[PDB]
Order: structure tokens, then sequence, then C-alpha cells
């Protein structure tokens, strides 16, 4: 066996650095980037519009998204990690969390 941290307190984790980064209105826009991507948008335009969202100052944050994206596509977010030189409220967040859980 091995130690694990669940999807829960991770995504808590998550929400709390966020809104220590964020606005509420910024959060309000990830939360609708996240349902955009679970709706079918590709990895590549979430991405995209993350980067733009958190801009290139917080841009960082994208690391600490990792383990919620799907194995499909977890190489193309990790080849956009690499390409942006980074490697190399609760009605909300249960939606937020919902969005999650059916990406997995």
């Amino acid at each position: 066996m091995e130690l694990s941290a669940s999807a829960t307190e991770l995504l808590q984790d998550y929400m709390l650095t966020l809104r220590t980064k964020l606005s509420s209105q910024e959060i309000q826009q990830f939360a609708a980037l996240l349902h955009e991507y679970r709706n079918g948008a590709s990895i590549h335009e979430f991405c995209i519009n993350l980067r733009q969202l958190y801009g290139d100052s917080r841009k960082f944050l994208l690391l600490g998204l990792r383990p919620f994206i799907p194995e499909k596509d977890s190489q193309h977010f990790e080849n956009f990690l690499e390409t942006i030189g980074v490697k190399d409220w609760d009605r909300m967040i249960s939606d937020i969390s919902s969005d999650i859980e059916a990406l997995g």
C-alpha cells in the first residue's frame, strides 16, 4: 500500500489557495472554465483560458491543478506546463466538485 490524500481535501486545499490569489469574480470565472471543460471543451482550450485568467504572475497555480486532470489529458497538460516554463461558496464548491468528479 501507499500514502494518499483524498480528492475532496485536495480540492479544498486548491480552493483555499485560489482564494488566496484570486478575487471572487476570478474564482467564478475559473469555475465556468472548469464547467466548459467538463462539457466537452478540449484540454488545450482549457489550458489557454486558464493561463489567460491566472495571468503570467499566477500561472504557477496550474501545477496544483494537475491531480484533477483526467488520465487522457494528463500528458497534454504536462506539456502545457512545460511550455509555459512552470515545469522542467460551498454551493459553488459543490458544482466545482461535481465537475471534478465527472471529469475523473
